[PDB]
């Protein structure tokens, strides 16, 4: 019994860099979504995709730990993550930048109300990643882990306007 | 300064079992590959894809540490990797099978001779994982690990055949 | 004058197994499609693709005599059908398993209420077929032959739910 | 047991015509190829595709029953066929025009020498039809039926030139 | 800095012919897309694609300067203009047929209300141009050039449909 | 009589900055290429790419009036461009880098010797521009614009190497 995914697409992440720290930020539509602890309570942030930095515009904060940033003009992704429609929490793709290296695994998840648990492959810094249901579509963002039980807030086509 | 790796193709691993244990195998040519100690002295060994076992025999165990498997003619990949003709071994990609999970990540990497040294995401069983570079091609076999650093077997196309 | 069609997907295939018989299905948004005499009055029904038999649950049987089964979480198609926005039903694609083989032609083809007819090639079992547009788009699920002429239901995006 | 095959390229299919009859032919390379047959001593032949007829010019005649013409050079086709590596005779995928019609099967096969003979769905003509593998690699030239049994003449890379 | 723009399609283009003269078509969804006054009073034109002349009907002449006309059912485009989202007006790429030959540029545009204003490459015959997003989406249709400088009427879904 | 050309690629596209001025290179291999003097004796030079400057070091200067330059490892484009096997050089598609726009066009082309005319659209410099067939595989370096007619060098595979 193995985990065979699919639509596994490393392209549609970058890094968030802010004066506080960095996290893992993905393309979704004319966005870059993050964990809203990223971000903090920051009006513009750096964005490193394919070696080049930008800056960007904070577009909208939510009461979800979520945060949507308007993607720069100039920054044209190689790939972008679509909201899942019939969503499968059962098991999950997740893709992140932890420190200068991608890490992608596949885990098996819990529901808990919002929330979504999982076992990660790292200790070190995720928030941010998105993570994917087995078809590559984007259930959730990850927020925090406690040791390598990791912890994302599910996301859905309403949050991203109010 | 982040390893922003591309043509990852996970769609192009499998897992192969024996009574001795489990490991990483991938679809190259009209083979599968993986490390010698992964066969052990089974001339046939299970493959596992997309959920289905399959029966496969070893075809060719050459001087190095790899093994070639027969692709099954049942068995149709959905990716294969090819092997790389100006390889760059600054950097990788390493994919495996790691119990049930799917494990990807990126790292710097160091040549000695005929081996790879690289960062690992786990201790645990990376055995015959393929070590790509930055562009999906294969470079190396997973062979062993000392704590986090792996190391793997350099592959050319003259091992293929004797 | 020839029938040159496009986007031919036998990925999107499979073959339907019950009590009673065999029949083709084919993959749709999140469903396995079907003729309902295919499934009658099974709860579940077998489902083989490229080798793997699965066990599929019967979702929602309209008026219409088609069937809707919940593709298996553990199935995972190459190709899927969408329907047709505009369709032409001049001309069509029929795609099958004949026993053991994937049978495809072309036709010319009539409407008729929710009837399409069209001339068959062979007098074999096409039930649950998927007969498409000139573009590779479902536009019915055949039902039965008299004796060289094929008669499909009309499917229609309204159809998948009460 | 269903042949599950792969790569099916219709749009690699055009029509030959003469003022001795009709026959099939098919994009590879810079080439259209078909049975000998059906070009006979013509040096020049008609080649519809897409509702378009050219005229074109018969490049070579080898001495195995295959014709070789020079593709028009306004002639664009959207799918061409390439020959197998690693060729496995054992079934196939036959695509040829009959009448108006497209028509597709699988089968199995078996290798007699030069020839290649295989099941056909029609008793209906398909001189010139390219006989391919599971993976869509075209294996043979389809030259003659006798009853329900196809018979083909297998190609080589050495074919296409003196 | 430069427009390095993504996704151009040469393939959704077409030339139309009237007895009054030539000018740009484009492709998308069932019809076939160009300025008004390239069509004037007729009711059928025709259309050149891939070196095969074809009679069309057009179907809707909506109060903008935009007609729309019915794709023949036997001309199958290689490819198809999608409209965008979220329009971005400030850069475009501008594809068109110029006597025999296309010609792509970029340019930085202008909104303005209904209308688009951007540098065009050539002063000739544009008509019926599709000036497209830096992803190759339509924003709207090229209506005329006085000098080097360019007009078009934005294009809505809503224009489709009366 | 249309030129319908394909294979149109223009992220194999880059800006080469020289103290001496600019030019257009283009991703083929592990290479970038261009016209000799758009480097002349430099032995570094920079290279532009979707907003991103890079140092590169050239790689090889053979007799013909063309340049080798060693692609960046850090710069991974989304194109690469190959020679053509069977080339036609009775039409063309030029595609370059004119200050800060794209632009792309086909044209009829002309033979004498070594060399290729043929129309250009701009009479600015497109230094080093890659000449393609009308599939879009190079068949001749841009080398310099006398008015409206461009001239360039035809390059074939043994010129990437001494
Ligand atoms: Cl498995
Ligand atoms: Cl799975
Ligand atoms: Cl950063
Ligand atoms: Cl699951
Ligand atoms: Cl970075
Ligand atoms: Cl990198
Ligand atoms: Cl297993
Ligand atoms: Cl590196
Ligand atoms: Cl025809
Ligand atoms: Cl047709
Ligand atoms: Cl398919
Ligand atoms: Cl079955
Ligand atoms: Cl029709
Ligand atoms: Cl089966
Ligand atoms: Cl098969
Ligand atoms: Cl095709
Ligand atoms: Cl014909
Ligand atoms: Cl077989
Ligand atoms: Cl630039
Ligand atoms: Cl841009
Ligand atoms: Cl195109
Ligand atoms: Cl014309
Ligand atoms: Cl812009
Ligand atoms: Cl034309
Ligand atoms: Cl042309
Ligand atoms: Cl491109
Ligand atoms: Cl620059
Ligand atoms: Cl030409």
């Amino acid at each position: 019994k193995h985990h065979h995914h699919h639509h596994i697409k490393p392209g549609a992440l970058c890094v968030i860099d802010t004066p506080e720290g960095k996290g893992t930020g993905f393309f979704s539509g004319n966005d870059i979504v993050t964990a809203a602890h990223v971000v903090g309570n920051n009006t513009f942030v750096n964005v490193c995709y394919e070696g080049l930095m930008y800056e960007a515009k904070v577009r909208y904060m939510p009461e979800k730990d979520i945060a949507f940033i308007t993607c720069p003009g100039d920054l044209h992704p190689t790939a972008r993550l679509k909201l899942s429609k019939n969503p499968d929490y059962s098991c999950v793709t997740v893709m992140a930048y932890v420190n200068e290296d991608l890490v992608v695994s596949t885990a098996a998840a819990m529901v808990y109300g919002n929330t979504l648990s999982y076992a990660v492959r790292t200790q070190d810094g995720m928030s941010g990643a998105p993570v994917c249901d087995k078809y590559c579509r984007v259930l959730a963002v990850h927020q925090t882990n406690t040791g390598y039980t990791g912890g994302a807030v599910i996301i859905d086509p309403t949050d991203f306007h109010p």
